[PDB]
């Protein structure tokens, strides 16, 4: 064994050894229980950085832990290679998108292989390859036939800088998710996935996800935004039917989420476009006037027409209001000023009545001043509401529904804030949309036998709109239904399509007859463990659940939910710098290329780019990001310190969910521990070579060696709990450091000492193998001739956890009066102290003090009083 810890020697050799053994290349093996551990795959948008090291080392620790515990572990990696992240990176580096993406993939694969993650590289996928994207084109056509995918014009989110529409989940603070530019509204036709058809299932199935962070589930619940409401019909009065036709002569229909307040409605408000607006305004120019202004600030006019409250018979006047849009669904609303602030305003304004139908506790009701308990929907009971009196919100809701339905005057109605998912993009680098536009047949899907519609890879976008829209060699084609001249769709699919199903593709990435083979889907089931940032909560983590339910309903998979456990690792953060460019954007600058000037107290005041000595903007600590050019490249840390140092630092510096600020001192501290581990094994082997590890009954072992075995097996129990239940890796390392601390203070030079040292060191290197496998593999081979991954996870010897104690009898004047339990090395004075604390001795000494305390070593204490 060499004295110096030399990562450049031992890390390539350990990786070759694992690769040759094919430890990470797995099949559908029914002999071992499956474990599918997945880290969210990266965009080819730059070099990986130490934040990726944290993400992917967490996954590797969990994978290697389960591997040592006898699971069939699939841990796959691949490339989220289509769409805006890869294409924008290519354009920023003046490379064609395809050439950029494939070269960047090769660099990222080199970076990850140097880190020694236990990855099944035979399951590698690149989502920009036709072998991948043909299957999402397939699913698209299947769903398009059923109307679950559809094309429709409408108002959309337009990003003027990325020059594309965006989905609602890609608008962050009114800005595009990659550009940071303010989003505009445009009317552009788009292709949509009808995710609202699955809104109830996507909401309710969140309750299944006991092992997701509550915050992720709450964010998705609020994004879906279910509201249980009530459709309510007010019959039009017999004298207000002039001009109306059809159902609009019969009743006025409204939607409300407070049907518990229906007994308190005092008027209704109607849109300027709703038919009763027109009928009342037909002979009313002062009403056509309001209609014209309309066709915020609440303005309203009475119409003279009246409708009838179905629950109490009240006649209510219909109002035109500018706050009622002809897209409301009904285009008309009821008004309860006593319990809704908006209605309280528009009724205090126009002096419209306010009737109280809710009481919350003993709060007085002032009909002149609004209070926020008027809107309390959780702690209220109904008043002035007939047989609804005394009901709470949920009970009154169901009772109002029964009432309305008994007379056919209403029914429950659910709405959602969720809107359908707009997926088409005016961008080149993405999956082609398998649609052909025929002047005779309409928008027709490309038949399955003609998929994929292949994206040409030799395109350099000119930065002026959709490049495929300028390529008749791509879009001129024949109609698949009639054979006539037609045009391919030139919009492409958004990147989030590929990431919504890649975790199924990993199960059978070479399956050429479908998205995923039935046999492999049945074997791997769902992802047991998913690791990625909380930034994915509203987009990917919602889209992926939706796609899973789609594929299940197509009969491709048999799970309802893609990810069983989710760990959202904290962000590695570091300094950021940029310059404003002449295009109005920001050129981000790596901290390594910056020279800082400081203060008298150490404040960074100015910063310059070393290349030109010209200023840069100090932007402050922020998430390490490829797109902000602030990453620390792990390959450079590996070249200087070794991959194990990079991995150990990221696992030790904080609990995995906590933000982790970059520091060079953290790097050196991790390396010094690895030197300590190396030196500890080297010095042990130097003084006699390896021996058979202690095992079995430990009677006859010295107290110091028993204490070390207690610490050893306590440490195994703790690390096991930390990897397997708590998923906390910093405390596992600290626990092994404490074991080594005790080892250092223990004399292990004797024959039994060396046996215990071997046991300690064999356990330590296995306990740490998931975190720093290179050094642990190498040290194990110097200690022990067997294969580490065949020796398995260390076992807790419960016999080693029993404390060394003795029971001593206490007497008073010779008569035995009790029994005490003392440490095995307790002094004679500890026995005297403990014996005089025995309730038997105290009770039978009768207050008298001891005349003498006879002690027989470790057997008997005799208190003479
Ligand atoms: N600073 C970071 N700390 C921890 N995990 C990170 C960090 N940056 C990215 N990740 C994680 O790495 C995975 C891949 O993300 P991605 O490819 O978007 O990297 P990125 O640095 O965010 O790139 P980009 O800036 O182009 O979005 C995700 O699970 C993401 O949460
Ligand atoms: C699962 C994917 C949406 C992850 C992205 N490629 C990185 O944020
Ligand atoms: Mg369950
Ligand atoms: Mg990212
Ligand atoms: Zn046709």
């Amino acid at each position: 064994m060499q004295e110096h810890y030399q990562p450049a020697a031992i890390e390539p050799a350990a990786q070759k050894k694992w690769d040759d053994a094919r430890i990470s290349n797995v099949s559908e093996d029914a002999s071992k229980p499956k474990y599918y551990c997945l880290s969210m795959f990266p965009y080819p948008s730059g070099k990986l950085h130490m934040g990726h090291v944290r993400n992917y080392t967490i996954g590797d620790v969990l994978s290697r832990f389960k591997l040592l515990n006898g699971f069939n572990v699939m841990q796959p990696m691949g490339w989220d290679a289509f769409g805006m992240p890869a294409e924008n990176a290519a354009m920023k580096n003046n490379v064609a998108p395809a050439a950029w993406t494939y070269d960047n993939i090769e660099y990222m694969k080199t970076q990850l292989k140097s880190l020694g993650f236990a990855v099944d590289w035979e399951r590698e996928v690149a989502t920009c390859k036709p072998e991948y994207y043909r299957w999402e084109q397939w699913l698209f056509t299947k769903l398009f036939e059923k109307g679950i995918v559809y094309r429709k014009n409408g108002t959309v989110n337009w990003d003027p800088v990325d020059q594309t529409v965006l989905a609602n989940e890609q608008v962050i603070d009114g800005r595009g998710w990659r550009s940071g530019a303010l989003i505009e509204k445009r009317e552009i036709p788009m292709y949509y996935f009808k995710i609202t058809d699955y809104a109830e299932e996507l909401l309710n199935d969140l309750d299944k996800l006991e092992h997701w962070p509550e915050q992720v589930k709450t964010m998705q619940r609020n994004w879906i935004g279910k509201s249980r409401g009530m459709t309510v019909r007010f019959a039009v009065s017999d004298d207000s039917k002039q001009g109306l036709e059809g159902d609009y002569a019969k009743f006025l229909q409204v939607y409300t989420t407070r049907p518990d307040t229906l007994m308190g409605a005092t008027y209704v408000a109607v849109a300027a476009e709703h038919p009763l607006a027109t009928a009342a305004a037909a002979d009313k120019p002062e009403l056509q006037a309001f209609i014209a202004e309309c066709k915020m600030e609440k303005k309203g006019v009475p119409t003279g027409r009246y409708v009838v409250n179905p629950l109490n018979g009240d006649k209510l006047e219909v109002w035109i209001a500018n706050y009622v849009l002809w897209g409301y669904g009904d285009g008309a609303v009821m008004a309860v000023p006593a319990h809704d602030e908006r209605d309280f305003e528009f009724a205090a304004k126009y002096n419209l009545p306010k009737k109280q139908v809710i009481a919350v506790g003993d709060n007085a009701f002032d009909a002149n001043r609004w209070q926020e308990w008027y809107g309390d929907k959780e702690n209220g009971v109904l008043v002035n509401s007939g047989d609804l009196d005394g009901l709470d919100f949920q009970t009154a809701f169901d009772a109002v529904a029964a009432k309305l339905q008994s007379q056919g005057a209403g029914e429950p109605k659910t709405q959602y804030r969720l809107r359908d998912w707009g997926i088409s993009r005016q961008r080149y680098w993405g999956c082609p949309i398998p649609i052909v536009h025929c002047e005779k047949c309409g928008n027709v899907p490309v038949p399955a036998d003609q998929l994929p519609v292949v994206l040409p890879e030799n395109v350099v976008p000119d930065g002026m709109g959709s490049p495929l829209a300028k390529m008749p060699e791509f879009y001129e084609t024949s109609c698949p239904c009639c054979g006539g001249a037609a045009k391919r769709e030139t919009d492409t699919m958004d990147t989030f399509i590929e990431s919504s199903w890649y975790f199924f593709r990993y199960m059978s990435p070479k399956f050429s007859d479908g998205m995923v083979s039935a046999e492999s889907a049945k074997y791997w089931g769902a992802v047991d463990q998913y690791i990625g940032g909380i930034e994915h909560a509203i987009a990917h983590l919602l889209y992926a659940r939706f796609f899973t339910k789609l594929m299940r309903d197509e009969g491709l998979v048999n799970v309802d939910e893609p990810f069983e456990r989710l760990l959202t690792q904290g962000m590695v953060v570091c300094e950021t710098y940029y310059r404003e460019n002449d295009k109005g954007g920001k050129d981000w600058i790596n901290p390594a290329d910056v020279e800082l000037t400081f203060d008298d107290k150490g404040r960074p005041v100015s910063a310059v780019l070393k290349a030109d000595g010209l200023p840069v903007v100090i932007s402050g600590t922020e998430k390490m990001s490829k797109s902000k050019n602030n990453g620390v490249d792990p390959q450079e840390l590996i070249n200087a310190y070794g991959a194990d140092t990079a991995r150990l630092f990221m696992m030790f510096a904080a609990p995995p969910e906590q933000s982790l600020e970059w520091s060079d001192s953290g790097v050196e501290g991790a390396h010094r521990f690895l030197r300590r581990l190396w030196r500890t094994v080297y010095e042990y082997l130097k003084q006699g070579g390896a021996v058979k590890a202690f095992a079995g009954n430990q009677d006859g072992l010295s107290k110091e060696l028993k204490d070390l075995r207690h610490k050893l097996h306590s440490t195994t129990a703790k690390v096991s709990d930390d990897y397997g239940r708590r998923q906390q890796f910093n405390t596992a390392i600290a626990a092994v450091m404490e074991l080594l601390n005790q080892y250092d203070k223990t004399d292990t030079g004797s024959e039994q000492g060396r046996a215990v040292a071997q046991e300690v060191l064999e356990a330590a290197v296995r306990l740490l193998w998931p975190i720093v496998p290179h050094i642990c593999e190498t040290l194990w081979s110097e200690l022990n001739g067997a294969k580490l991954w065949e020796a398995g996870w260390p076992t807790v010897d419960e016999a080693a956890l029993v404390k060394s104690e003795i029971e001593v009898m206490v007497q008073v004047n010779g008569k035995l009066r009790g029994k005490i339990t003392v440490a095995a090395d307790a002094s004679k004075a500890d026995l005297e102290a403990a014996a005089l604390a025995n309730e038997g001795a105290v009770k039978f000494m009768e207050g008298k003090p001891a005349k003498k305390i006879i002690v027989v070593p470790g057997r008997l204490v005799n208190i003479v009083v």
